[PDB]
């Protein structure tokens, strides 16, 4: 099919969790973006509740019209909620910045059998490394997101197009075992397209640019255009 | 009797700090603000720097086409960076809420009197209190700023209408002492309204719940929004 | 203050339950109303659950950003509900179409009570009727919501003129007797100037003519458009 | 030539009979649609008259701009009035859910003589099923529009993807017998995509989905949407 | 209440009729303006059906939400149309360019006494003249429209300012006669203001520069925009 | 390969004629259609002055950003004001619709040498009819306008792809002459993507339906939505 | 009575000339103007035609739907193309920065009288200086337009204060010498209303503010903005 | 690869400059055109400072999202501000049209290294013209931008084609030197898609068209509407 957008709206709840009212609520934002591009909205669970709460994943599990990605670190206190909740996905992350699955597998094989159990498709967030590439297929898990931090940071044009053969090169490399892959993390307006290019890419999660752009432009264009782009890049 | 808004884009920075990028840039939502209903620009200079940064102030003092609002600690500083930035305003904040001028009737003497010597148009943030008033006309402010936290907390309509008087018998209060007066601090597009009917008010400064319905439908719009209803309950 | 607006959304769940998906969804329609010109929301709980259901009233109790009126048959089932949801306001109506309170003074003064006990402010549907709007003041409830259909459906522009008038005398009536008054039913674009500006009215609840022009424009510019003509008529 | 869109507007008219109110109009809704998008209109007249009326139907014959697909279960009644209206294209559909056209091939046969000695295009409504596709052919009518329900309410991507695959040979299977094959029900801005991408398709009639995201967005935004993904997909 | 607009739509089919086809179709533009700023719908049905036809009269007739307001030449194929139409407005036209009424007071006043025992409210159509003005109050009818014709071809501003006196004057003679008091013809966006300015003016009908706006800029706003200037002109 | 729209504003000249005023400029409306797709405009100047006057034509030559297109009969008149006005294009119209080519080759074969001389690129409007196409190859002309009249009144879809296909063989036919086509009349949001995929069309000329679709959204939306179908038939 | 908006459009023809190419063209920008809330439209034809050119003021003044106010130097040359132009205002500017009328008596009673008897009436650009009013009073003048630069470019809020008081004595003190007065010049979103609040303005003349604004949100926006805080000021 | 535009924002200086105001500043016109479709952002710094100032680039390059693009004279002083303000890219134009890089190939190489030093990427704006390419491949410039002046300039469609081939030569000659090639200058809304087409084209720097067209309809639609023609193209 096309390449799904996953909007990450956890900003939209750091921005409310400045001053500990209500607004703006990601509910709101959530039921904006699965309308003007977004195939799948994300949330990032943090131990300290630092934006995204209990109260809005619950209700955001309510509220969805399309699939939750659930953000997490493997510990026993998300898995836990994770398997209550049961959203569609589960994004496990870490409590060059990727899950360490090659050198932590029964941890990660425990952690995947687990959450499938009850019925929720992982992804594991890794580096483009294919030693981290191959434990993420072994420990059984069906996608990987490809952190595509490095090439958004890249500080030359030298060290960008380095970093996205290394993405690219990931991909095809993860494809060829099996697994499913996703790429997020740092991902603009004007740096979206190359990676949004590679064929493997199954869905790219966006947030922080998102809603940078929402600020001065409303969430609803904010997230058309990221999608027009996107499939732009794919024509 | 033509009421102003001076939109406080604080919380832009906050998103964009967030991250570590350079987006969303106040800048940005300064320019946007201006030309929607803003006659002000509201940014606090924190020692934390947590937001507005040393570069936003140095920008924004090049940019603004209209004036800057100075929120900042009563510090030897903060004072130095103010009197070298020459703000067209500058509002005494703490770091009820509001400053306490009379227990330092000194410091706010000389703190005064210093902008002043600058070309600083002073405003004392305070509570609706008459002996804080009484302290701010004594020490020599052009303006005060009332707190509107409390009005805009109340849980009941009661506990509101209560505060909406304690907040205009202030305003009133404040004029007869020569004083210009503001009022800030937890304004909505709901309670806006009639803290915008009290004659006496000068300026409201408006920042997060301008922000927040901002990211919903971009600043321009809610800018105007907020000018519009403030209008609206002056007519 | 200001003449308010309460947005009833039934008619956005009617759409809804027309097909058992779950779009669209009167939560979204509650924070359009909400930001372009609604002071408040209202939902009719009814019986046999037509519309909205348990899990809209839970979920908006939760995602509403001004207040709750919950329309509801005086049932100990409803009330019930109502004491446990605690929404802000409660307006009660039967199973022209008002209220009897004047025949079951017990009944209703029994649930004023109980509702008020449970700090909920309540609203009594009733007639455009001084022995109804005299009763009510008698049972205790605070408000009353004058019946406008009569003067909806007037065939005549006699009729209505005649209709018009004796709200307005209700609405006088009402207030010398201490009762907060509101209006509501059948209001339309064309017909809601003349009872906005009757001075006595707090807030008009208004649903299907929002809804109807919703689907054409979308549901912002419909509320906006409508708070717009009631302003109007009071200036 | 380009994938076409009908829409169904059945819709607008259950939210206006919700009332005994004239708004919203169906006829209004047609004008909106046919020039943002639609390229045909679709009503169906139930018998018991819920949404569609006579009068919407006479009134839309005489004021549509494109063609109207008239959608009516297979009795005396109904094909009376198709013959009397002369509707450009006529969709049979049950008073999975489809037409059982194998089983009464006479019935069918008759149905599809009698509308197209009134010059009307028949389209009989079935199930991705063989069976029934060779009998909608072999029975005389032009057109079938498989139903995309089953399709729609996987519960699973996998029975998603085995419901796609489904339709698509069913879509193939009805082409090389000659026929012009359409598709709906229960198509939505998520799920229709996949489906305008099989080849063979001519028209998708979408309704539901459509006025559910118009209450919010407005009719026009809604059709343009929908036109807009759904020639992404053929693209 | 306040000062009401009545949309000619006229024009929409002179644009129409120039070519044979049925776009643009005037039903359309009635919902748009009914939705828009319309509080009335004005067509003129002439004896060569230059541009309505009876057909647009009689589907306006079952598809306006407000009222239609038929213009007409006092000839009985008309009265007869007019008699079975019942529109809620009759406006008795021409077939300084005024209808003559002073010097045909029997005509007049059967057409009068005709076109009310159908129910339907008249209006003459008359030069701002009190001979003129008298004999309608004599002859019966309810409503004048007063001829804004000459005010707005004046060629310098001394003509202009005459015109309105003359206008003026003539309202003020009528209504104290008992007569109700519109105006239109010729009424644009930049001279509407100071016609209804004019206290006893009940309501402007106002076709050709609101159409000669709406090619450029959409009937909608088009709508909106002279609405605005004739509530802004009375405020 | 890249098809150009020429719109032709000569109905916006007809509803200003309808009135004697200034209102709506076609000199507007040029500026409206160069900025929102259109790559030429068209303007008819008949004997009779109907529409389109002198002043226009003076006027729109020095206003026009992209190229005049003259539409004339074949009159000395006419040639001399074209030879006078230089337009980029003349388009020869008579005054199956089309041009009699082949019955007239001396006057026609003067008639181009004669505009020729002028710096003109002259098109005759031609049925799709092989004779005359090869008669205006024979004559001269360097453009040919293929009528898709009789394809835009096609009453049913078989008399409407025989028509299709007549324009389709003449267009490759016209190509093999060496003659550049253009196609224009009747052409309708609904009915100009088929024209459009045609492969040798060179230019559409496009009027009535344009005008018609402006004065519901407004001119620059109608003609970017005309540019956009007609992109999307070549993609 | 209406305070009216003339836009001064000189610095369109300023960005086109920049370049040598046509656009963009003044001629546009005045439709765009007259349509949002200009009243007038101005044009300084600048003896080196740096700007606005010859054509432009002749295609302008026949395509203005509203009036033309020439600003001009007292020459021969300019008078000789008024006069021969005809323009329904005249603004004779020197080429403080006022016209020194005073100084130079013979030539503008010359020059007044010229201008009227050409029809076109006489506004005199002076500084609010009450000798420069009596001098224009006492040539005949029947307009003045106060320059309102001083107090545009007025830095702190009291030099601003004196500049506004100044204006307004001037103001107040020309019209009981019979003048009507404008100002204008200098006059920005921030700056305008103050201005406006002055009873004896007739209209005021903007022309950069609004240009720079445009450039940003597009003209009409611009224009429409200017005119609604102008009507604000006054109510 | 993705083919990029580059803005050139001189022209919002040229406006502001006109009137020694602060508006409209260049500042803010960047951050729109960068979200907009801009991929960089060009500002020449004339010597004598006419339009875009020291400061305008000072803090530019302190406020772009993306980078910028210095055009510049080639001398010391340039040099040296090139240096200092490290720019993305320099772009060496003269102060046909062309940089005379052949006539100065000491200078240039000596430019060029000098600048690539400081790791600024070095452009030399030249004609299309063979001479100059190799000499401008001889210094060492890894790109130049082809002036499209007299491509934009050419009066007849001949005169035009004629222009076109030789930048397509030109670009393909440049490409087989090792040169990567921008073009621009002089491209508007009706002549860009031609050189976008262009394959060797890898970024188009446009200014005076677009800021044209921005006055109209303002920057952000300006820009999107470029950048949405030069997709076109490429696709
Ligand atoms: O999901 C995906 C996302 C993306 O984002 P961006 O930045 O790229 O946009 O992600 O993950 C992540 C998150 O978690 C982040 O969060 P914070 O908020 O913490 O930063
Ligand atoms: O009704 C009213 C109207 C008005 O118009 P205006 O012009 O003002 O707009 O009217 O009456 C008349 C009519 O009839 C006219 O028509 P036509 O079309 O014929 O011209
Ligand atoms: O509106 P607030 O609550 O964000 O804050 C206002 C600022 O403190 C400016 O004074
Ligand atoms: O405006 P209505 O007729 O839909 O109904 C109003 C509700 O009954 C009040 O909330
Ligand atoms: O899209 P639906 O589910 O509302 O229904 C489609 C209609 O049945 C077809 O016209
Ligand atoms: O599109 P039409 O039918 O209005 O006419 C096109 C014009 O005749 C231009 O060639
Ligand atoms: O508003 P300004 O400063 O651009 O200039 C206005 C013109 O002088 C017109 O009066
Ligand atoms: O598009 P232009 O003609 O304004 O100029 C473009 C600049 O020279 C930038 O390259």
């Amino acid at each position: 099919a096309e390449l799904l957008l996953g909007v990450n709206i956890d900003h939209i709840a750091t921005l409310r969790n400045a001053r500990g009212t209500a607004y703006p609520d990601p509910v709101q934002a959530a039921f904006i973006a699965e309308q003007a591009g977004a195939d799948g909205i994300t949330v990032h669970l943090r131990e300290d509740r630092r934006h995204i709460t209990d109260r809005d994943v619950r209700i955001l599990r309510q509220t969805l019209d399309t699939r939750m990605n659930l953000e997490m670190a493997v510990t026993e206190e998300m898995l836990a909620i994770a398997v209550e909740t049961k959203p569609h996905f589960c994004c496990l992350v870490p409590e060059e910045g990727g899950l360490d699955v090659a050198g932590q597998r029964d941890k990660m094989r425990d952690a995947c059998k687990r959450l499938a159990d009850a019925g929720i498709q992982v992804s594991l967030f890794i580096d483009a490394d294919e030693e981290q590439i191959k434990a993420a297929a072994e420990v059984g898990a069906p996608f990987i997101e490809i952190h595509t931090g490095c090439y958004a940071d890249a500080k030359t044009d030298a060290e960008q197009a380095q970093e996205l053969a290394r993405i690219a090169k990931a991909a095809t490399f993860a494809a060829s075992l099996g697994l499913k892959v996703n790429a997020g993390h740092g991902l603009t307006y004007h740096n979206v397209k190359a990676i949004a290019a590679i064929p493997e890419m199954h869905e790219l999660n966006i947030g922080h640019a998102i809603i940078g752009r929402a600020v001065m432009t409303g969430l609803k264009d904010a997230v058309a255009e990221m999608k027009r782009l996107m499939l732009e890049a794919r024509g």
